[PDB]
């Protein structure tokens, strides 16, 4: 099925660990040292898109040094101080999305926990007012929609209603900056305003987009890292006891998730200059496909790699990256993924797995519906 890659991965990583592909004329590297050298080495592996112009206005798709001046500036709102203040924040909306589960013996871990924490938290921590939560729910899921089909009538209709969402959610959130002027508070847009390097401020035209990719970046790779965890979990027999039974464990485990079931299996890079990887040339101005999934699979640089090890530290996985566009969330799914498993240890002593169904991204390692027997303490 689409939730068992691995295979396919191993498979390359022997055959054909530099892959051209002729119908697209696009790259893909399937080792873990190719793909780490593809995703970190900017000087001939660029994040610019020249061409084919959902990354546009955000610093996913900039190089240095426009890139490094945003980056240090949005890097003030992220801090592990400012982490440790958003903890006890998660901790009670985990706990009140999880309570509602309460009284049922089957649960859907997407629908029921994974797919709204995400969503949840970010909406808090942006400063979204209570009464504008659901509105704020609705243009998210239509950021982070995909159309029905290839069909180009099915494309073009999802693109006037996605265009409507991002041009209504930027309004919203350029309002919301305007109004946190004048009455700051501890929410992030808040510590944007105030973020500054020798006087260089993000403007509002740097701002709005810098929200919204938080939204598109973080929302479906949590979800999917929470669900992808759950599932190694339960894979392997014990493994949900010695969690619960020592919770320290959990961060190594997250980390192990991330590297057994990354959430984003690849990364996309232009060659920016004429370079080779084992023995093929690459020209430049092609793309490359960085399949971090089959990096962190690579028995090269894992011993034992398709074994879900909670006990590996430190990870050496590149799950959330490589170099200069190392995933700025990465404290934030960290502590979001750890909190989401230690409520789901404490309020369960016992998790089943009935069925699941693998989300339909092509370019996502997820599950649509993760169906649980699970036993309440
Ligand atoms: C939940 C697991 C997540 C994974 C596995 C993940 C993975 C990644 C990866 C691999 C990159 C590197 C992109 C590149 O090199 O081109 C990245 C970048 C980024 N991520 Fe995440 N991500 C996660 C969650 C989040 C969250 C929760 C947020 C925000 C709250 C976030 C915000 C970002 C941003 C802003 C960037 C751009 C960094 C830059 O271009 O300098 N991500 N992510
Ligand atoms: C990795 C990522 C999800 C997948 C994105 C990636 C940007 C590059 C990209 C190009 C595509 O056209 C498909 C999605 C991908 C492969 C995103 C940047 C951060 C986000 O988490």
């Amino acid at each position: 099925d689409p939730y068992d890659p691995f295979p396919w991965y191993e498979k390359m990583r022997k055959e054909s660990p530099v892959y051209y592909d002729e119908d697209s004329k696009v790259w893909s590297v399937f080792l873990y040292d190719d793909v780490k050298r593809v995703i970190s080495d900017k000087d001939f592996f660029s994040n610019q898109f020249p061409q084919l112009e959902t990354f546009a206005k955000t610093m996913v798709s900039m190089d240095p040094p426009k890139h490094t001046r945003i980056r240090s500036i949005v890097s003030k709102a992220f801090t592990p101080r400012i982490m440790k203040e958003w903890e006890p924040r998660i901790r009670v909306l985990t706990d009140e999305l999880l309570g509602k589960a309460r009284g049922r013996d089957e649960i859907d871990l997407v629908q029921d926990f994974s797919y709204p924490l995400p969503v949840m938290v970010i909406s808090e921590l942006l400063g979204v007012p209570s009464e504008h939560k659901e509105k704020f729910k609705e243009w998210s899921d239509l950021l982070v929609s995909l159309p029905k089909s290839a069909y180009e009538e099915d494309v073009m209709e999802w693109r006037t209603i996605r265009n409507k969402g991002e041009e209504d959610l930027s309004a919203f959130f350029e309002n919301v900056i305007e109004e946190k002027r004048r009455n700051l508070g501890d929410d992030i847009i808040s510590l944007l305003i105030q973020a500054e390097e020798d006087g260089d401020r993000l403007s509002p035209d740097e701002l709005v987009p810098f929200c919204n990719l938080l939204l598109l970046a973080g929302n479906e790779t949590t979800t999917n890292l929470i669900s992808n965890m759950v599932y190694s979990i339960l894979e392997k027999p014990g493994t949900f006891d010695e969690l619960a039974n020592q919770p320290d464990l959990i961060p190594q485990a997250v980390e192990e998730a991330v590297r057994f079931r990354a959430p984003a299996p690849m990364i996309v890079r232009f060659v920016q200059q004429d370079t080779a990887i084992r023995g093929v040339n690459l020209k430049k101005g092609e793309g490359v496909i960085a399949f971090l999934a089959s990096a962190n699979r690579d028995e090269a640089a894992f011993e034992r790699a398709h074994e879900f090890d909670i006990h590996r530290h430190p990870n050496r996985h590149i799950g959330f990256g490589h170099g200069i566009h190392f995933c700025l969330g990465a404290p934030l799914a960290r502590l979001e993924t750890k909190i989401a498993l230690e409520a789901l240890l404490k309020q369960y002593s016992a998790m089943e797995t009935i069925s699941t169904e693998p989300m339909a991204n092509s370019s996502m390692y997820g599950l649509k519906h993760f169906r649980l027997h699970v036993k309440e303490a």
